[PDB]
Order: structure tokens, then C-alpha cells, then sequence
């Protein structure tokens, strides 16, 4: 193929100067909206960073090391002494005194230790029971049965039963609350078909498609959201063929519970949106669309460098992804009859920009925010909840991984890459030396700043040359 599908294909790996140049005026926040977004972003990031006075406290340690001149060892040493001096019960005494196999096991252990913060429960019953606390406060949940990249027919069968079981449990706990207020499920197509990574069209339709359909019908019986997670870029096209067919199932007609992730770090993203708008129209439904930046960036970069093709399917500078996300968000927000946008982010500027771009006169079913468990709750503690409690009163859906240690590894590595990259907002917020204004800097303005320095808009990362170079 159709007009929208061909345009996707044609954008696959378009040059970055071109793709970024095209997004810029779509992502640019108008004057007033920009400043209200900056203000809100600053306030969110401030409260977040300085929750327990981290910056105030940083500036005490700095101003003591500065107006007396100690190292970060001599200053620590003095606090140890000041600490003991403040265990001396009587002030008179205090003042009088002063005046006068191994590698495999470490890897597995460090994974469990680091990973636990990202997991909501070992089983679906446990995760569901831990969900009332935040659900009272106005949070929603999407449960992710951890496990992906099924290597055998047995692996895939096991994931399929774990997903079926999960939908029963989630659905019974939902109890008719529906697709917006009630819990949903997230699935990975890679879990449902053996060797998904290289699967051919015909086998996927014959074997994957009947399983996707069956889980979706079950979700529909319970009236819960069922979201298709986005994985590696070379699976985008087959995921769209599966979505298309699923949208025209007679048993799914009139039901708006189908969810689908799109990744803004891909060049194709805006063209996928045009395709999705057309699919909701032809299939007579409102699609739930999670807009994310994307989780596989390091691997996509390595992959394209080994394939030696014309270019990258993703952007090479983080700021360009940020720009693509805002442009895609505007596109999504303009067609509320056709799409329920779910704006997944832990970035305070990102959140503030969406809040402002969504316009005045919010209504619950306009959009929601989303966040990953163990990453977003502090930001969204300021967002979800009553206005009289100082909150924005916008709903947030927490993506809740559910599993034991044996399903955790791939998810955890993605989290470590996310948390540990110097470009990540969650990494920069915890840096008290980075000024709030740079942390929440507008991406479009960031890109024009580069383009004036560098001589052109949207040049690739200087350390990430084309695969052929
Ligand atoms: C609820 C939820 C569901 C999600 N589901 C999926 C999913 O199904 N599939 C998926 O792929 N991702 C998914 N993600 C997104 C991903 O897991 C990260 O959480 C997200 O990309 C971080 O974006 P941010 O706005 O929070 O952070 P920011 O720090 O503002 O942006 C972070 C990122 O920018 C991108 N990036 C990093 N470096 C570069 C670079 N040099 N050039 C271009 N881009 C760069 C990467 O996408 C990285 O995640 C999901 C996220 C959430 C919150």
C-alpha cells in the first residue's frame, strides 16, 4: 505494498541529515508551549533530584572543601570525627574535649542482585497482589511475563501457556474495569515462535499468528489491554503484517483493546504512524499505541555495522531520538478518535513536553503516561494523583516484569544499558554537577545548536560512522 507500507520500507535506513531535517519542524514546540514545558520540566527534575536534599547536601560538602581546602578523604575523615563527637551525650563534656564456574556464578549473582529492583513479582499472583498500593493512587499496570527469544517449539509453547495463565489472572483481578483503568498484559512476539529472529513470513502466519489471535481473544473476553512489545528492527515488518490481520478478525470487531509499541529511535517511526492511522480507520477501531524511544539501541548499532548496509535503521545521536519522539507524539495526539497514545518515558522534559502538547482540557481517555517498574515511580509520584496533593493528575501505567531469575537476563542487560549510559536522563539526573537547565534542555534547540556548530543539520554521531566506512 500500500501507499503507507511502501513509504515505511523507503524510510528504513534513510540518511540522518535527511531524517532529522524532516522531523525538526514537526517536533518544534511553539514559543509559549516551549516555555511552559521548560518550567514544568525544571520543576519535576528539581523535586526529583532534590527529593532528600541531594543538591543542598552536595553544596555543603563543596563549600566545606572549598572554604578550608580538603580532599574527598580528609573531608570524609572530619565527618567521622564530627559523628563520634555527636555521640557524646553531654554538651559540656563534648566542648571541654574539643578545646583540650566462578565467573559464571558471579555473573548470575550480580544479575539477580541488580535485577530485583526491576521485577514486580516471581509469579503473576504475587505481582497482582502488590498492585493495589499504587492502583489506589491512580496508577495502572501492564504485566510482562519475562522471557523472550524462544529457541525451540517447547520454549514457545511454555511461554504461550504462561501468557494464557497470565491473562486469566490479570483479567479476574481486572474484573471489568476495562482497557483504560484496568490492568493489561504485554507480550513479545519472539516468545511465541521458535527462532523468531530469522522466521519467514509463511511459518510465522501459520504458527505465530494463531497464537497471537488466541491470546487477544482471551484478553478481549476479560476486556483487558493486550500490547505487542516492539523488539529488534528487522522484525518490524512482520509485526505489522501480524497486526494488520489481527485487526480484521471478526471476533475483535468493535473492541479497542489491541496495543502496539512503536520505537521513536527508528527512522521509520513517523511512517509507521501514518500506516497505523490508516489501519485504525480501515479496521474501525481505536488502537492503543505505546510510543517509546527504544530498548535495543546498542545491539541495533552493532548489528548494522556487521551487516555492512547503506545505513542505520536507528538514529546515532540520542538528541535525534528525542526529536523523533516529540514529532511522533504530536502526530499521535492529533487523531484521538483513532489512537490512544501511551507515552512511555522517565524523562522529565519528555513528560512535560507531552503534557503541554496534549493541550488544554485533558480527559482520562485522551492519553496516558507509562513507566518501567523500579525506574519511574519517583517521577510519576509527582504526576499521578490529585491536584490538591500538588500532582498533575495524569494517569501512568507501570510496566511490571513478572518472573524468576531464569527469565531475567536479557531484560536486565537492557536496563543496565539504559541506566548506565551517560546520555540517559536517569543517569544525568543523579549527577548533581549537571545543571537542571541542561538536563531538561529542549531537543529541537539542542539539534539546531549542533547544526550551527557543525555546518549541517542531523549529522551522525562523530564516533559512529556508516557501516561501510
Ligand atoms: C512502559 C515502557 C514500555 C517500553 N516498551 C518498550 C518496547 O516494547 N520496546 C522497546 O524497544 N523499548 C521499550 N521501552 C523503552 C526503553 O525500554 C527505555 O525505557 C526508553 O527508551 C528510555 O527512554 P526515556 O525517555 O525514559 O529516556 P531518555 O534517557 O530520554 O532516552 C533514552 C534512550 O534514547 C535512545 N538512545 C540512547 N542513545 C542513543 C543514541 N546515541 N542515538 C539515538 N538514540 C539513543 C535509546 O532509545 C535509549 O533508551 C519501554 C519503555 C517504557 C517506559
Amino acid at each position: 505494498q500500500s501507499v503507507s507500507r511502501a513509504a515505511i520500507t523507503a524510510a528504513y535506513r534513510r540518511p540522518e541529515t535527511e531524517a532529522v531535517s524532516m522531523l525538526l519542524e514537526q517536533a518544534r514546540l511553539p514559543q509559549p508551549v516551549a516555555e511552559q514545558a521548560h518550567k514544568l520540566a525544571y520543576q519535576l527534575a528539581d523535586k526529583l533530584r532534590n527529593q532528600k536534599n541531594a543538591s543542598g547536601r552536595a553544596g555543603m560538602v563543596q563549600g566545606l572543601l572549598q572554604e578550608f581546602s580538603l580532599s574527598s578523604q580528609e573531608g570524609v575523615a572530619l565527618m567521622c570525627l564530627a559523628e563520634a563527637l555527636l555521640r557524646i551525650p553531654d554538651k559540656a563534656t563534648r566542648d571541654a574535649l574539643i578545646r583540650d564456574p566462578l565467573i559464571r556464578k558471579g555473573v548470575d549473582m550480580a544479575m539477580r542482585l541488580m535485577g530485583e529492583q526491576f521485577v514486580t513479582g516471581e509469579t503473576i499472583a504475587e505481582a497482582l497482589a502488590n498492585a493495589r498500593k499504587l492502583e489506589e493512587k491512580g496508577f495502572r499496570y501492564s504485566y510482562d511475563m519475562l522471557g523472550e527469544a524462544a529457541l525451540t517449539a517447547a520454549d514457545a509453547q511454555a511461554y504461550m501457556v504462561s501468557y494464557q495463565q497470565a491473562i486469566h489472572a490479570i483479567g479476574k483481578a481486572s474484573n471489568g474495569r476495562g482497557i483504560y483503568e484496568g490492568p493489561g498484559i504485554s507480550i513479545k512476539l519472539s516468545a511465541l515462535h521458535p527462532r523468531y529472529s530469522r522466521a519467514q513470513y509463511d511459518r510465522v502466519m501459520e504458527e505465530l499468528y494463531p497464537r497471537l489471535k488466541s491470546l487477544t481473544l482471551l484478553a478481549r473476553q476479560y476486556d483487558i489491554g493486550i500490547n505487542i512489545d516492539a523488539e529488534e528492527s528487522d522484525r518490524l515488518e512482520i509485526s505489522l503484517d501480524l497486526l494488520e490481520k489481527l485487526c480484521f478478525e471478526p471476533e475483535l470487531a468493535g473492541w479497542n483493546g489491541i496495543g502496539f509499541v512503536i520505537q521513536a529511535y527508528q527512522k521509520r517511526c513517523p511512517l509507521v504512524i501514518d500506516y497505523l492511522i490508516d489501519l485504525a480507520t480501515r479496521s474501525r477501531r481505536r488502537l492503543m499505541i505505546r510510543l517509546v524511544k527504544g530498548a535495543y539501541w546498542d545491539s541495533e548499532i552493532k548489528r548494522a555495522q556487521m551487516d555492512g548496509l547503506e545505513g542505520y535503521p536507528v538514529y546515532t545521536r540520542k538528541v535525534y531520538t528525542d526529536v523523533s519522539y516529540l514529532a511522533c507524539a504530536k502526530k499521535l495526539l492529533a487523531v484521538p478518535n483513532l489512537i490512544y497514545p501511551q507515552f512511555a518515558t522517565h524523562n522529565a522534559h519528555t513528560l512535560a513536553a507531552i503534557y503541554q502538547l496534549a493541550g488544554q482540557n485533558y480527559y482520562p481517555g485522551q492519553y496516558e503516561f507509562q513507566c518501567l517498574h523500579g525506574m519511574g515511580e519517583p517521577l510519576y509520584e509527582q504526576v499521578t494523583g490529585k491536584v490538591a496533593d500538588g500532582k498533575l493528575n495524569r494517569p501512568c501505567r507501570i510496566y511490571a516484569p513478572v518472573g524468576t531469575h531464569e527469565t531475567l537476563l536479557a531484560y536486565l542487560v537492557r536496563r543496565l544499558l539504559e541506566n548506565g549510559a551517560n546520555t540517559s536522563f536517569v543517569n544525568r539526573i543523579a549527577d548533581t554537577s549537571l545543571p537542571l537547565d541542561e538536563l531538561v534542555a529542549d531537543p529541537v534547540t539542542a539539534v539546531e545548536k549542533l547544526a550551527q556548530q557543525e555546518g549541517q543539520t542531523g549529522l551522525p554521531h562523530p564516533k559512529i560512522p556508516l557501516p561501510r566506512d
